[PDB]
């Protein structure tokens, strides 16, 4: 069958909410972006930054946490002859209770999270503020300074050398003070992958444009990957966002499946075609239907756990925003070549 | 009977004031959100804020209090059973002294709250600065920086996960120096949320709207319940308002019951449909009532306790104003819908 | 007799003076506004702050004297068989050396106040900077920071659990730079009155109309409370000055009583209406005349220790401000009735 | 054959990566540049810093390696008759966290990386925070302040007497926070070379042009060494990237041998000339060939792996300035001879 | 004979660079201004300080060198019958990394520099924390506050007595950051010359002419020392630039003594008529000329080793903004004549 096991329908309501949670569902912008990924990851060729652009509902955490998994199973083979290596580190900026983004806290944070190997692996971090204890955690005291902490991460990071370090939230890297720091800030982001050769990976919302141009440096070790949402102008885009859809009602568990093609307009403005968006609203709509103990789905269960008109009108307004930014036209190669004297 | 009970008249003012202290009245506004936040809270689907929004004197935290007595009962067999679970942390903001909002003191008191189980459960908590003591108490030195705080309230959140995390008047986040701020104190809270993967419910006023809308992502995670007051334009409201005040007329621990739906304009008047109000008001003119041990009730005693015009007038200012905010009328469809080419 | 006894007369000036000093005249608003304020705090119901609005010669801290020994006689049954609890606790705001308002000084002399029952009550309580010493009293360091003896301060109220807190001169806490800062100022106070279930009375001048009426919550958990002063415009206040002169004339140590009814325009001109300050001026002419062994006293010696025409109208421009915005009115009733729409 | 070896092809994916990878191709720009950098290390003739301006993906940092090893192979065989020197010590500025640049841990890191002979040698440095380990590597406790490691670096300097001493990506050394503090940093660097003797090679992008000439002292002890790209205007520079590309496709580990001179145009678009830009874009497309097993490279093979035309256009606004200021006309030669009266 | 010795050719590279390095050339300006420092010396008469300005390349340390030298010799017969006399004692002065000079460091290094004797010294000089080592380098440690070890510095140059204290790259006194500030260093530098009655000399360039007469007691106390550079406009210091050249083509160790004296305009331009700036240039060109074995110095190799027009612009940019301020006219004398009533 195309569809939902028919089994699950005798088993109550906790394995069907847990079966439609854990079910992904393959559309062509994931694949493309995750292939994409892939490849930028396999040969970086002296590339330190991936930024992985995209608006809330794209499914850029989905996106990591595949890449991860694959790139976990791939290094398995060679794991098992070779050790003290990880294959991906993954760790989630967090946003600063102060006005600026603290370093010291994200050193230690991605010192903890690469650091959890087996116990065998012994490496002797630089700085003795840092250490291993009894339960096999990272002990990182208020004694050391930042540049300690940096220090020791980046040995940790050298011994170990995993092929991609990924950086979730990466937005928050813009809470500084100055205007200038946020390139400095970018700076000494693109210093530490420089001196330990570890490819960067940066996953963000829209924002994350704000880093997307600046020093020509940066720029040249930077790969942009924009995970984009499936638009309404072009037909092509709406027949993908059908496909899922029908296969979206093709995989709920319900006694009669129902028609979701036919409001799929509204789908879309309430969801601005982020994969995400439809199925966390289809998985609230499926928990009211089975907390009902309803065998169907209705327009209005959909209007009761729907997004907000306003909620939706600012994404939008900052969807609009970042793709207008990231507008490739043949007419900017035009001036590109113009200048260059290629015309 | 559907009234007080009459044994009461032999029993003493003190205990009437208390069982009409320990009444609550049930009105479709009460249910409808209760029924909302509980079908949000038992699956957010990717949400990690409900911002919900109401006047002062309606039923925020009692609806809170309820929610979490429910969910405590409930959870109450899990509890038995797997050790080392709280359902629900229920917590208030605290209005700062200085400008800016104290993170460090939410972050204590965070603790504070969260860890009260039996003393059995130990988990040695990361940072050497806090830790249990004689009593039971949880000890948090001044030395402790603020980051360290946030590294072991989320190790905590993350074992102990609540289902829901309360954060009542909600509006004192707003206590920051730079206007910007605003979308940087909203995104160290979701911040938090996210590595915890705990729910945040953020119960405020309707200052609280300055938080409603800031960036796509926060929409996207953010959930909008209105706690509506009863209008008096909608008929349907004044048969609810009309409702309730019999129903309080009946629960009025009374040798004789005063009758009290005729003077329903001046109670609306002075309490403009929260039910809050009508329920201060009331329990003030039984306590003189009782102090007096008259019969009965008249609208003489309602004046001496009734509130004020001047401050009554600010209040229907501030709702004005946020009723207005909140409005989402058809049209605003429209225009979502011609922005997208869905028209 | 109604007046003085006459076994005075043989004690000498000084037993005299303590006599009249001690003794406390009636007058119909002080009665009024005590048993109004009784009725209050005997049940607060959902409100935390009590406004007593007065001038500076009304009677606000001799009516929290009488408020705080009539709760103080009333709660010596259940202190006897309970201990660990204290009827009702008061201080009265300091003005700073500085700009601003020190909440440190303010927490630490609440505590201090609040904590000094019998040396057996030991609830070792939170912040280690807090505890007893050799001699009984309660020393706070200065390493202790404001939220921490905020949090010692919480802990105290719930545990001794008074019934009113009494904050005199409540004005002294507009000593703010910020427009806004006025107002979480009293947030402030709110958020540490709801956080221990505390009614907070604010005994202050007419400076306090500054913290009248600012926003719905602060506008709804606030009953005002008027000590207007006796006028001239309606007969009832002149003849209750006068009753209250005669009162004064017939309770005056004199040898022979003099007639002080004649001047009560003079009076009504140094005084305008506030019973203290007509008491201040008896309590100095009496004293005047002690001195010199007179057995009588003069329109001169009135004059002699009368209050300036300079000062005099100062007052005036306050109190007709403050009874100028405290005025409530039909007009603003029925202004409530059109924009509400019960007209 | 002046082609890539034939064998490869029977060689799995890796062998050919690697081989391609390991491939240095010689060109006039390059080895004009790596002539005079040979020059002016061989005999410094009173000059402390060596200012290598080069622009993103220029070959830098290869520059430096290969300059590196020369020095080594040069050094060896009087290295096995002489002892206590080091032929070269290669650093990397490190971009701060903070606003301006960290002294403290360039010195110590500095240090670190001079430092690491055979334990044979034995020093005993100025300062007892500074010491070997039982692991041979030099560890510098945090209490050691700034000016204690600047004398230590001092002695070592003096007794080890490297040729050269390089910093890479100088770039770093801007970040400050005073507008003149550029002056003082550069002056700083010039007294660590002054007592040490010492020639500093700075390697850093077109920005590095803000330490050109800031100072006279500071522009008589320094060589400004361009790492110029290649033009399109100059037939000359056209025709040596033609003969560059012509090589690397020549020596591309593939089955058929592409053809690249024809979109010469296009790979000038997406690389200004620049050669690892331009290597690092072979790499990616040979990966992406060779993934798909193709025995060749097609355009939108290039079109997938290239650089944004966003990137690409920002590239020449930093480079165009750039040059401008490294632009030497005749005109400024006249105007020399008209302030020297040599006219 | 007036050149270079003829053996030389026989000779290989090395031996020919060294004697050319190592080879000294007196010219008119040299002489004069040597003359003078020695007259200087031989008796301060109540000076404290000898401020010598001259641009890079004027040939300022090689000076102090040949004057530290000249004084050694002619106190050498003196060193023999007395012992604990240094003749001279000179450092260097040391650009601070923060932008405050560090007084602690420059105090540290004056008695390092100055305490180099052979160990049969024993001075015990003041303070506790200064004394000697095993290796007979003394050693200061960081506790030792910054004031006793000026103390103890003016006991050892007490007891010493050095003719002169020699201080080169003098501006590093400059990094200040209060205005007055200047006035305070160069009075500390008084402050210490005096007790201690040893006479301070400072070399620097021309921007030390910051501190030239800053203040009337320093003013009086210090005479300058200009050491001027060969100009244009006067034909005598023209040829003595002839001369300086003929003899370095003289003295060259090639086969054929190339002709220096056609492109005198060339090198004047490129060298701005500094001896020290042209004995690198001819240095460079020399290394290169034995590099390629060429028994000639072509003009292209001059212009290969020469200096950027921009640094030579920057160089006379600041050679004639200095040069101005230190030019006195009789019209200045006529105004101070005038000023005090002497004309
Ligand atoms: N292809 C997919 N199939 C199934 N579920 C998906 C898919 N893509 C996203 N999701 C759902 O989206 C949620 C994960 O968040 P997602 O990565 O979509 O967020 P995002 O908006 O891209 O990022 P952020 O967390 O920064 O807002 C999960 O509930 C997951 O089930
Ligand atoms: N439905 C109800 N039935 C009975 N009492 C109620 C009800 N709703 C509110 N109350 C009364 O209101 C008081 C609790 O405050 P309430 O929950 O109304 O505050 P709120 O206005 O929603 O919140 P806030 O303090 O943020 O302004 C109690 O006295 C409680 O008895
Ligand atoms: N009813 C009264 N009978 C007798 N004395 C009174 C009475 N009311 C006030 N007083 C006298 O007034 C003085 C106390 O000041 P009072 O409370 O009247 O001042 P206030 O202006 O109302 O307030 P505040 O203390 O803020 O200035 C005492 O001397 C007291 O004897
Ligand atoms: N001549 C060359 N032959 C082979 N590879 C080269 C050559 N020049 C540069 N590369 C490649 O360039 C990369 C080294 O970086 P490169 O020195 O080109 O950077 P840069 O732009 O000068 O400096 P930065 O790292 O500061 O941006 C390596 O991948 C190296 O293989
Ligand atoms: N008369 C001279 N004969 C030979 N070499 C000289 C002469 N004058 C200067 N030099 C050379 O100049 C260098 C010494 O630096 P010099 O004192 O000339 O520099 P400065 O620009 O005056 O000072 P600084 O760079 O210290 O501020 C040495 O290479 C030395 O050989
Ligand atoms: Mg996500
Ligand atoms: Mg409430
Ligand atoms: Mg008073
Ligand atoms: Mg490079
Ligand atoms: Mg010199």
């Amino acid at each position: 069958s195309t569809g939902f096991p028919l089994e699950l329908l005798t088993r109550p309501a906790t394995e069907r909410l847990a079966y439609f949670e854990n079910y992904t569902v393959a559309h062509p912008r994931l694949k493309e972006v995750y292939e994409i990924l892939m490849r930028t990851i396999a040969e970086p060729a002296g590339a330190s930054f991936i930024f992985v652009y995209g608006a809330s509902g794209v499914g850029k955490t989905t996106l990591r946490l595949r890449v991860e998994q694959k790139l976990t199973e791939l290094a398995l083979p060679k794991l098992e002859s070779d050790r003290a290596r990880v294959p991906v580190v993954g760790i989630e900026a967090i946003a600063p209770e102060s006005r600026y983004f603290n370093w010291k806290e994200y050193y230690t944070r991605a010192l903890i999270t690469l650091e959890e190997p087996l116990i065998d692996h012994k490496f002797d971090y630089g700085v003795r503020g840092i250490s291993r204890d009894n339960f096999g955690k990272i002990n990182v005291e208020s004694k050391v300074v930042a540049p300690a902490l940096r220090r020791a991460l980046e040995n940790a990071l050298i011994h170990r050398h995993p092929d991609v370090f990924f950086v979730d939230e990466a937005q928050h890297f813009g809470k500084v003070a100055s205007g200038y720091k946020l390139q400095d800030q970018l700076d000494c982001l693109k210093s530490l992958a420089n001196m330990t050769g570890i490819l960067h990976c940066l996953l963000g919302t829209y924002e994350l444009l704000t880093f997307r141009n600046l020093s020509g440096q940066l720029s040249r070790r930077s790969v942009d990957i924009h995970f984009r949402r499936y638009c309404a102008d072009s037909p092509e885009d709406v027949q993908a966002f059908k496909s899922v859809l029908l296969t979206f009602q093709q995989h709920l568990p319900l006694a009669e499946t129902p028609n979701l093609v036919d409001h799929w307009e509204y789908f879309y403005e309430r969801t601005l075609g982020c994969i995400g968006t439809l199925k966390d609203w289809l998985k609230r709509v499926l928990s009211d239907a089975l907390d009902r103990e309803a065998t169907t789905i209705t327009l209005k269960d959909l209007q009761k756990r729907a997004l907000s008109v306003a909620q939706c009108q600012k994404m939008f307004k900052e969807i609009q925003e970042g793709e207008r930014q990231l507008s490739e036209t043949e007419a900017d190669v035009q001036n590109l070549r113009s200048a260059l004297g290629l015309g």
